């Protein structure tokens, strides 16, 4: 119903919004809107076997001591639906504060040292493109009458090509087609073509994070161990505070800056008004999202202002320079650095210089710090980030922050990191829950894509036992012939982690006995008993194909 | 038509058995007949066809009394490197001795030690393949059509990744691809795919000559002459013996034990494959050299028998191992040293304990002895290796070896190494005429000469022209280009920095600044006083520093 006034940002061209008339009508809307929900102004509604196996065993152990969750819903009701619409994604976004020229000034800054040392940004090439896309992705429903089976189909017919300048065509005149977001469960996307004509226009700012040592893009997950010791060495402090509901706090205010920056880096004129046009979209969201009243399901036309939409590629590239930019400016005010050093302040944290670092990706971020000013932003940081609501999650308003000084504490990508052993080399290696790691394994063709986790499993999880059988198991039950290969060898492994300083199956180490707890699965009767069998129950799954065994490494 | 002698079978060994030449023979496009003019080799075939200007007031000088000529002022007729050729390479190896049973023992007793030690060998990785390349090595002609600049465009393209396994998958199947030499003015090499591939396979011999005592693999000249002086004061005499044309002289038979040494260090049995097969070519070695005749330039193919090719990167690991085999043999046959000992002499050469020690780079080589055990090698030590036809430099052929008693005395690598003070510690630095040392420093310009300029201030600061020099280009080369030296970087190197400052870095004494050094007379201070108005002449449009500062 009654929003705030937006922010007035000098120096920034407005995200006024786009002529949504033809995009809203592409829903087809049937009855006047209800009208239920807090920010979120309603327009209208419409009346609407490889891994599991091989883990069974484990099951119970695994439900009852870690997060496997067999309290998976499956099945999102209509009503459940539209009741985590309400209380995650329909709460305003905080707009009125006076951060904005500071944060500004740091936005600038980062793209001219962008500029600076790598140039203009160009969009995407088709064989870039074509690496990037989620060829499992959804048409969209504005999409479904062409009849295509997914995002690859879709792509490998070509027919894309039109669509996008089409796209683009009416995106430039103010009235675009295809500009209404559809949801699942809540996941927000734009239909197919959209999709790829977003990631060809901002898909270069992934090369720019590339290059940067606060950010963690294109590295392996058995990357990220080392650069937190790293981090932690030139430091001994760190604090990870995560933020509850990122994506739904964001503001227009600050996609207005995100805009600002995008355009800035646009290597031509015409670019950066397509930039632009996105962003006017993206900070005038409308989205279709399902309710059920009175056992009558409704599509429901929503219009938000300026938060963060989940199934957009952009997102992770856009989130993760935002939360730098949030992050260094809140930290550069509560420590007094001078607006004069601001730039040397970025420059050297982007090249891992002088004793203070970052290290994020999307909504997550860790920063190192030494004790006295960890100890100085710990008691009043809060208070800018508090100002921009972004408020940190399951801690009180104005709790100081937990100081952490060792390096095993901090979490980062929903991992801790540990030493393990390659010879006589250590490296840190990602240990979660082992309940998850198995869940995303297994849920989150078949025998094919079950492959791939095995691959994915052996060369990410190898220091956990458990990960390894599992590993070796998916490996040994899955057909050859359907970076990581059938071929994949220790000398694949050593060569991501040590360089090839390190060789076979010997020097792959070992998280400590002693921490096999916890997350990790405790060496117990369960346990046992899955390993003496996992031989024979390699045998009974294996079918038609032809296979290697893998165990006896 | 020339007419080879038997081959030698020695026990033990797996034969280096020829490999089928003809697809690689075939790159090379051969048109004509061989016309057969060699003595040795046999011919298959033929086709038709900055640091300048700082020295120039030294020129004169250089040339007269030192060892400079006219450096990049000539180059070499086609006519000219066939006599090169004819004269230096087309000799043959003495392939039949009585020597190769006591030789496989020595490679074998050194492999058993080095497997004991410090396990198998290990191919390369891309890091230290990556550390080693020379980038701007030729690509060979079999690679021209390619369009690559030079060996590292050919790196950094990463299409060097597949083409070495096509190299590696065409000689393990016994018709290699690539296998023919190419050769320039006599440098010897394979195309840039097969010198990634043996660099690969064995370009970890080099690690193994780094843990040795009689190597210098991996040390830096400046710590040359502490070795120099740590064997005489351990010994009392040295004989420093060159040989004429090592490489020319090393035969098949020493081939095949060097193969069956590194066979044997090799960690699985598809690298011992690959580098028994690796020798299979080069004891075969087909080549391309030019001649002209009667105006007309020739591509000649000219295949001959077991010896060595510079152009190899494990040339330089396999020769030092088998200059140190060859003479521990020599010197323990001489000196009576009986076969149960040798265990014992090999580890006491590699730890440096007992009273004979050794020096060994490439064919360079220093043996040290007690002076009874010099008197006695001395006087028949040759007769050994005259019969392997390691025929000694300039010498008659039963000339008494020299026996050397002043340590200074003692060339190696080049050099003679002098006792230069730095603070209170002496220590053994080199010298050779100046006319060589400003020769081999005589865009990618700027950054080459400014390399130069750094190292011969690291290596030759105590001679005073070298230092001076050395200054004078870091004073007229721009800051930050692709190659902040102080002396701290040099004490470190040198005394382990228990000596610090410019004024601790010693110099030779001036009664010594004559001969191979320069004389310190007109022209030298002419020179000197004109330098600092040189070094702004030169200079454009970089940020620079004054370094003549540091001396006067
Ligand atoms: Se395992």
């Amino acid at each position: 119903p009654e929003w705030t006034a937006e922010a007035v940002i000098e120096g920034c061209a407005p995200l006024t919004p786009l002529n949504m008339t033809r995009s809203i009508a592409e829903m087809h809307m049937e009855h006047p809107p209800l009208g239920i929900t807090r920010f979120f102004k309603e327009l209208g509604y419409k009346i609407a076997r490889f891994v599991g196996q091989l883990i069974e065993p484990l099951r119970r152990v695994l439900e009852r001591h870690h997060l496997f969750g067999a309290w998976q819903l499956t099945s999102t009701t209509p009503r459940a639906v539209f009741n985590i619409f309400r209380s995650k994604v329909d709460r305003a976004p905080v707009e009125l504060h006076s951060h904005y020229p500071g944060l500004k000034k740091m936005y600038d800054i980062l793209a001219d040292l962008w500029l600076e040392r790598y140039g203009s940004m160009k969009r995407l090439t088709e064989d870039e493109m074509a690496s990037a896309i989620n060829r499992r992705g959804a048409m969209g429903y504005q999409m479904d009458n062409r009849n295509y089976g997914d995002l690859g189909a879709y792509w490998d017919s070509g027919d894309w090509r039109q669509d996008v300048n089409t796209f683009k065509r009416a995106l430039l005149s103010g009235t675009p087609t295809h500009a209404v977001y559809n949801t699942t469960a809540i996941i927000q996307y734009l239909p197919a073509d959209a999709r790829l004509y977003e990631l060809k226009v901002l898909g270069g700012l992934h090369k720019y994070l590339e290059k940067c040592g606060w950010s963690v893009a294109g590295q392996g997950l058995y990357k990220y161990g080392d650069r937190v010791k790293k981090s932690m060495d030139a430091t001994g402090a760190a604090i990870s505070e995560d933020v509850a509901g990122w994506d739904t706090k964001i503001s227009k205010g600050l996609l207005t800056l995100e805009s600002h920056m995008f355009t800035k880096l646009a290597e031509d004129e015409e670019m950066a008004r397509e930039i632009h046009h996105l962003y006017r979209l993206y900070a005038d969201p409308h989205m279709v999202v399902q309710r059920e009243i009175e056992g009558e399901v409704h599509d429901v036309l929503l219009r938000g202002r300026g938060q963060v939409s989940s199934g957009r590629q952009p997102t992770y590239a856009a989130n993760t320079i935002t939360n730098f930019i949030t992050t260094t400016y809140g930290m550069a005010m509560t420590l007094g650095i001078p607006e004069a050093d601001w730039p040397r302040l970025i420059r050297n944290l982007t090249d891992e210089r002088g004793n203070r670092r970052l290290l994020v990706s999307g909504d997550d971020k860790v920063l190192f710090l030494r004790g006295d000013e960890a100890r100085v932003y710990a008691s009043s940081a809060y208070r800018t980030s508090n100002d921009m609501g972004l408020v940190r999650k399951d801690m009180a308003l104005e709790q100081e922050s937990e100081i952490i000084v060792d390096v095993k504490e901090i979490s980062f990508c929903s991992h801790r990191y540990w030493p393990v052993k390659y010879g006589n080399e250590i490296h840190y290696m990602p240990v979660r829950d082992v309940g998850e790691i198995f869940a995303k394994a297994t849920m989150a063709t078949q025998e094919a894509w079950a492959r791939v986790q095995g691959l994915n499993m052996l060369v990410n999880y190898h220091h956990i036992p458990e990960c390894r059988m599992l590993a070796l198991a998916i490996l040994s039950v899955t057909r050859i012939g359907l970076w990581l290969r059938d071929d994949l060898a220790p000398d694949t492994i050593h060569a991501l982690i040590t360089e090839g300083r390190t060789s076979g199956w010997d020097q792959l180490g070992y998280v400590d006995f002693k921490d096999r707890k916890g997350i990790l699965l405790r060496p117990d009767t369960s346990y046992k008993n899955w390993r003496r069998d996992l031989p024979g129950k390699v045998r009974q799954l294996r079918e038609d194909g032809q296979y290697k065994d893998w165990l006896q490494r």
